[PDB]
């Protein structure tokens, strides 16, 4: 068994938020019917090939396992057999512009009157009472509205994007435990309920340590921790702070053997609290383990860039991953920051499932990211993604349409 | 009735921020959440950064809203056993401490089945168990260096960067979260617990899916067309730092605002959207643009967008980011200011929404929290306060039927 088999999933998303969701949900055992517009399908299928003619990476990272009916719900017959997939379904899941769903007739108070156990999963930029509910949010535009750009980067720079998805699969994996947490609930209830996530929300959700780190500014009009004290100035608003710990221990992205050539010849490095005298050790600087300057986090921070200064006249000297292997043995919380080439062939994260190569029809293989939690009880088994409308008239039959009420659909563009 | 997990019972024995996120959402969902603290200690975070002498620190308050407390030392012989009936009484058991730690407590998964096959347990590490790194410690950072975030993260020019936002830790803790939903799912059907392991690694590579994308893209062909080093920069074998570029959404970069030169924060993020030229033309000022050739189309833009986001910036700078976002968003332009954390404090939108909770804490009274981020329409969780130290010891002992000798033996034990 798996633990959503016998779950049957509408899938109305595209792009990187919908989708990330609802390909958790088919890994989990769910049949997932991805509903694409005919002849055009999820705009993932053509952005960014690099192979012509053939659905995108893009696509095929987001849409294993799934199956794909091509369906315009703007057509008399598209919103019937809508309408039948929602009465059958558990599940429907879209990330829609604002309005979307709701102008083809299919707002949560129509569903629930087809399905009252159907549950509703909607992602959006903003949350309903924002005045930004309608504008439309691509994955950087959460990173700003939510917090995060505002405190990622360097105080005399920009504000900075993280290359993780904060706004799109980030919000994905939010709604995800929200349609988890609804099962459940109906387990109890016999009912579905409407669950949304916002881009901005699943941001803010993220940077929790952030608004922390506000409150504590408001009160005390400092950050001990944070590099502009004692010897900077900090305004109204938490700052960027470079390569700080963060939410973790005093630390900083340290230079390896290559930096000058190789972008990603560096570490972070951690001096972690009741380490200082491993961490000394493993520098050769005895004499800083009791010393009053040195001995404390409080006493370190006003002169903490010397430290790691003092790091880097060792780290610059080896390899990142010599560096690594030498200072965990001094209990040093600390790892390579691995670039994705490294990634991409790392033996271990092949073994865990981590990174998993799929083989797609006429692409032949690729790499995805699988699934990322563990499971004692079950293997996920990752698959191809479809080909558009591959299983259109499949899902028809499903439903009990005839050979003849299909013709007539594809004649009539409802397929 | 009723709450998603009603009835669950929960063993946290997690500290600091991946699995009590986790275990704080398993509560507002209305579980029955049993913190388990080293007496006299408990979690770390109750000291960390305090910004009110002797009490609670806002780390702690922000991450165990809803919690009971227990001190508890599962070291001593009384502990070990309080902790095996607490282990045949819950369904669900969550940790988070450094590889080994509860294994040499005596209830190994294996043992942790034996006791109760219906128990769910949850893992978090900094590695996976076939790592090289297994036993390193990770906090946030390190993870985000391993797990491909921090490569990708920045400039062309300046290092590798850390997110702000929390991938090595909150983020995993969600994750985790997600297995254990499906775990509790999964047991309606067999029968039987299992266990649940995430790590901070794996976490941030599922974000980092869309550089994954990029990096065999740029195995197959050598370049990347709509990253800032194409077409007049170069590439090496790893995928780069691309700075503000739009990275899984469209072409975009962050603008400057008016203020920009004394306010970190007044800028916004401005995307221009592949089908949106004409629009986007149109509200600064350029209708040349709309079907010049060098301008049309995104592939057409790419080797002089730079020039292009400049000649937005003209306006952008002479306007505050809010009334920049209010102008081009009639053009159907994405874009957003970047918010600070002071303006999302105090945002009245954000606390309509629950997205920012006020919630009244003992002895330090007001403080502010990242509520529940999903809304549900059949239920509304109430976020209450943090526990203090202990607190609930002598309830949770009641409860797996302890006399009033037997927990003054535990206390006299140092078990308690
Ligand atoms: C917000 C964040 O999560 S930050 C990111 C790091 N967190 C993670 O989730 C990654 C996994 N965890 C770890 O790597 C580690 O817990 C770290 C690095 C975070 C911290 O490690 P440390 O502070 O050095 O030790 P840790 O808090 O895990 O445990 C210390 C000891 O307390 C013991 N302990 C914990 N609770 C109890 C208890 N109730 N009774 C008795 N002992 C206890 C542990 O078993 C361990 O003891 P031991 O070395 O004698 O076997
Ligand atoms: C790369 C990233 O950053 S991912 C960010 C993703 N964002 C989200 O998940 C939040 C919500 N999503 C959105 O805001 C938007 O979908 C955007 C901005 C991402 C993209 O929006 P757009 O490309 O402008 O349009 P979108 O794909 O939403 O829909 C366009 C039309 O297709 C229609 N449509 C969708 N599926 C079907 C179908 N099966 N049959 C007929 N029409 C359909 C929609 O109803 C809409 O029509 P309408 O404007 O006449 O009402
Ligand atoms: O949390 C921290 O960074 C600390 O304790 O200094
Ligand atoms: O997704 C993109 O960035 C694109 O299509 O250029």
């Amino acid at each position: 068994s798996t633990p959503l088999q016998g779950i049957k999933v509408l899938d109305f998303t595209g792009v990187q938020s919908g989708p990330s969701c609802t390909q958790m949900l088919a890994w989990f055992g769910a049949d997932v019917i991805k509903i694409e517009r005919p002849g055009v399908g999820d705009v993932t299928r053509h952005q960014l090939r690099d192979i012509p003619d053939i659905d995108a990476l893009y696509f095929t990272m987001l849409n294993s396992n799934k199956r794909s009916i091509e369906l315009n719900t703007k057509t008399a017959e598209g919103k019937e057999v809508m309408e039948k997939l929602i009465r059958e379904a558990d599940i429907l899941v879209e990330n829609f512009h604002p309005g979307a769903i709701d102008h083809m007739g299919f707002t949560w108070e129509h569903i629930q009157e087809i399905n009252p156990r159907l549950i509703f999963g909607s992602i959006k930029g903003f949350d309903e009472c924002s005045p930004y509910v309608n504008v439309k949010a691509y994955e950087n535009v959460a990173q700003a509205a939510g917090g995060a750009a505002s405190t990622t980067g360097f105080w005399d720079g920009p504000p900075l994007v993280s290359a993780a998805a904060l706004g799109d699969s980030n919000t994905g994996m939010h709604l995800l435990i929200g349609l988890l947490a609804a099962l459940l609930h109906r387990e109890k209830t016999g009912r579905g309920q409407r669950v949304t996530m916002s881009m901005q929300d699943a941001v803010l959700n993220l940077c929790r340590v952030k608004l922390r780190d506000q409150q504590r500014l408001d009160k005390l009009g400092y950050l001990e921790e944070y590099p502009q004290y004692p010897n900077g100035t900090f305004g109204d608003a938490v700052p960027r702070g470079g390569n700080a710990g963060g939410g973790g221990q005093p630390g900083w992205i340290l230079k390896c053997k290559g930096w000058e050539t190789d972008p990603n010849a560096y570490i972070y490095f951690t001096i972690q609290e009741q380490n200082w005298e491993n961490t000394c050790k493993a520098i050769g600087k005895p004499e800083w383990i009791t010393d009053p300057a040195y001995s404390t986090a409080h006493a370190r921070q006003p002169h903490i860039f010397d430290i790691f200064a003092e790091i880097e006249k060792y780290t610059v000297t080896i390899d990142k991953h010599e560096a690594v292997a030498y200072l965990t043995q001094f209990d040093i919380p600390c790892a390579p920051v691995l670039s994705m080439k490294e990634i991409s062939l790392d033996p271990s994260l092949r073994q865990s499932g981590s990174v998993v190569e799929v083989e797609q029809p006429l692409r032949g293989k690729y790499l995805t990211v699988g699934c990322p939690m563990k499971f004692s009880a079950f293997t996920p088994d990752i698959k191809a993604a479809p080909l558009l409308g591959e299983h259109t008239a499949a899902v028809l039959q499903e439903l009990g349409y005839s050979d003849d009420e299909i013709a007539a659909m594809k004649q009539n563009h409802a397929i």
